[PDB]
């Protein structure tokens, strides 16, 4: 059904319905849709859904124009630890991928492979099974006490990388990029957000090191802007994005009770800029908004009112994507869009709405979303979502 | 005569008439003098003026409950070299600075001593003579070429300070706070803005060094900190504040054009907001708008657009004046003050309007200043600035 007490906003009027450039791609509008993993993926190897993958994206890429960032995908087995997210390493998932974004560009659309590393959020027993290490920036903080223990009774206790380590997970970044690029990919998006790896070195909570990779703001972001500056000389800087989360505390970040936090991510976005003045500017920088610290939490909850992202705008000036409990408050988009540098994204609401984009247009109600089929095995919840005219058959508009 | 082209707006139903504490003072409304140097002070020995000085207080105390900060006043010999310019270190200063805060407390008024160590905007000539050397952070950059060259001249090349020398500085903002509270102040504004020695600390163009006070974000904030945690325990918090310009270019700051530079100033403040969680909450921040890059300048020129000074209210949660260019922009000041921990600071136009509160609540024109006399050893210019009865005596609603 739909969403019931929603009240709609045609925003065709503004400039989410304005054509803009991103990296090589000509977007005809800037909703765009933010990664979200499904776990379809099957085992073994995290392979990308043979059945059911393709017309996932398809039916998200209708609108032409699009931009579409994958679900996270592993960049090498070490960097997994989720049997049904998908990865980037391997002949068999690249068969499926290939598929994919053949399917994407058929629709005139464009799609950008998120590259994820999973660290401390990875289940520790599902690594022990494969010889594979539990990873994350310190040994001596947890994300939780349940991910601690389930650590040490696999006889895989969390692990503080080594130098040579984090080279190595750089390599694997480089790789991943350039298969996600030849398999036609139009770029990719470094995931630094959520709580993954990336944002665990980061976060000064899960970031305890003395070497150069912790102590520091600059200490702290290093990791995160070699991966950067590998893959802009792998694949072009117009070919990178990069995701943030300043005020998120799923998987156990700061956010906002660190006093730290909007600093180190100003660091971060300075250190962008400062690279794109000496002409190497990324394709786009995504936010994730204070809007939804925790995107398992219901719109509305979990919401950080002590901090905004409007930081990041005197600072970086090229685009930003911006993802966030946008579908439910088009009111808050008017606002947002009114700045012709900012893009919206939509992650939930783009999982029960394939034609998303022609209801933003258009202000037509918004199919109601399952989260019980968010993560599940089935086509159900992730491919028989109706399009508009679908539901009206359906008798959605009488129900 | 009134500024010709002016359309007042009376602000009276605005926040800025809403008393609010700063400190240990009740204001009874918003509007703060914020710092203005005059160079009245007489020479030897940078004595506050005799003749005039508490005049001009009182005149600009005159509104029931208006926060006034000094004019900066040097805290040494050392972090001086402006002949007229006050200093709060002998005996001789004090007597004066006394009858200052008395007349500013009979009119029921407060007063905070600015604190000021000129760094290379001192002159190494006067310097020289007085046989004390011209100070910075670092021996490498000057400020321009006319400075290096005078220090040359003078023998007294710009000298990068030594641990021990900061550590005087130091000895010496605690002796100069002291002798405000003991003479009767009601708190000190640490001068970390304007181009002046803590911020030619704080910017990485004038800080070279590769000690522990330069060469990352922590180690260029470290002298500003240490100066800000010395006073706290000397004076107390609630008595303290401390002043940033981060967009601020006089005195060759980088401004905007470092891309670290919202990073360097959020450092700071999520230090401040740190220590406030702690128990120890300074009195205020004061921040010095992108709107006033240079504050001699006419109004609407060296105004940095590609910057906000917003992103300090995600970070620090207490009190914060903001100043550059609000007295011509009534429209601005009505927007900014709904949020209802913003105090602004109006400069040059409380040069020229003894009685401005009077003039803002009641939207009244506003007295033309004459910047020929902001720096001049004269009552004219500095004390017969009329009030608006006056002026409409002379005729200047006809003029
Ligand atoms: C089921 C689900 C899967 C997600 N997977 C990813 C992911 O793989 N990578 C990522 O960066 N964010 C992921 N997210 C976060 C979303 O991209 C998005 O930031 C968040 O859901 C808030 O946007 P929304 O309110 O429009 O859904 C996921 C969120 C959900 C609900
Ligand atoms: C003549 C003059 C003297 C000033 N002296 C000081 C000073 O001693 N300390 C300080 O921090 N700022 C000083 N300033 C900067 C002002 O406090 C203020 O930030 C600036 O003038 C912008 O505000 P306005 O547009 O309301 O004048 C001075 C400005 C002027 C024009
Ligand atoms: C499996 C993934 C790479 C993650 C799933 C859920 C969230 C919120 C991510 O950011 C990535
Ligand atoms: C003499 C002073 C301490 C300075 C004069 C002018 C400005 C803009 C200051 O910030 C302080
Ligand atoms: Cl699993
Ligand atoms: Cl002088
Ligand atoms: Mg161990
Ligand atoms: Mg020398
Ligand atoms: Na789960
Ligand atoms: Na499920
Ligand atoms: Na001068
Ligand atoms: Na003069």
């Amino acid at each position: 059904s739909f969403v019931k007490d929603f009240k709609p906003q045609a925003l065709g009027d503004t400039n989410l319905f304005k054509p803009i450039k991103i990296g090589n791609n000509e977007l005809l509008h800037r909703a765009v849709i933010p990664p979200l993993t499904r776990m379809r993926a099957l085992h073994p190897g995290n392979i990308p859904n043979r059945d059911w993958a393709v017309e996932y994206y398809t039916q998200r890429a209708q609108r032409p124009g699009t931009m579409i960032i994958t679900e996270g995908a592993f960049i090498s087995p070490q960097a997994g630890g989720y049997d049904n997210a998908p990865g980037v390493w391997s002949e068999e998932q690249m068969v499926e991928w290939t598929k994919i974004f053949n399917a994407i560009h058929e629709k005139k659309s464009f799609v950008w492979v998120q590259l994820a590393v999973l660290g401390w959020a990875a289940f520790p027993d599902n690594l022990a099974r494969d010889g594979l290490r539990y990873d994350s920036a310190s040994d001596n903080v947890f994300m939780d006490a349940e991910q601690e223990a389930k650590a040490k009774k696999a006889n895989n206790p969390q692990h503080s990388l080594t130098k040579d380590e984090i080279k190595q997970y750089i390599k694997e970044y480089v790789q991943a990029a350039k298969n996600s690029i030849a398999a036609g990919a139009d770029g990719v998006e470094i995931h630094s957000a959520n709580g993954y790896l990336l944002n665990q070195f980061l976060d000064p909570h899960s970031n305890t090191r003395t070497d150069e990779y912790g102590g520091s703001i600059e200490n702290r972001a290093r990791f995160t802007l070699e991966v950067v500056d590998a893959l802009v000389e792998a694949i072009g800087h117009e070919k990178v994005g990069l995701r943030l989360s300043p005020y998120g505390v799923f998987n156990s970040m700061s956010g906002g009770a660190e006093t730290g936090i909007v600093a180190q991510y100003a660091y971060v976005a300075g250190e962008l800029e400062k690279r794109a003045k000496a002409g190497k500017r990324l394709a786009f920088v995504h936010l994730v908004e204070p809007r939804v610290t925790n995107p398992f939490l219901t719109e509305g909850e979990g919401e950080y009112e002590g901090g905004s992202n409007d930081f990041v705008y005197s600072i970086w000036k090229g685009p930003v994507i911006r993802a966030g409990n946008f579908a439910l408050h088009p009111e808050v988009v008017r606002e947002e869009v009114k700045d012709k540098r900012t893009l919206i994204g939509y992650g939930r609401f783009f999982i029960s709405n394939p034609d998303l984009v022609d209801r933003l247009e258009k202000g037509l109600p918004l199919n109601k979303y399952d989260r019980d089929t968010f993560y599940q095995m089935s086509a159900h919840g992730y491919i028989d979502y109706p399009t508009y005219e679908e539901a009206l058959k359906l008798g959605w508009d009488k129900k």
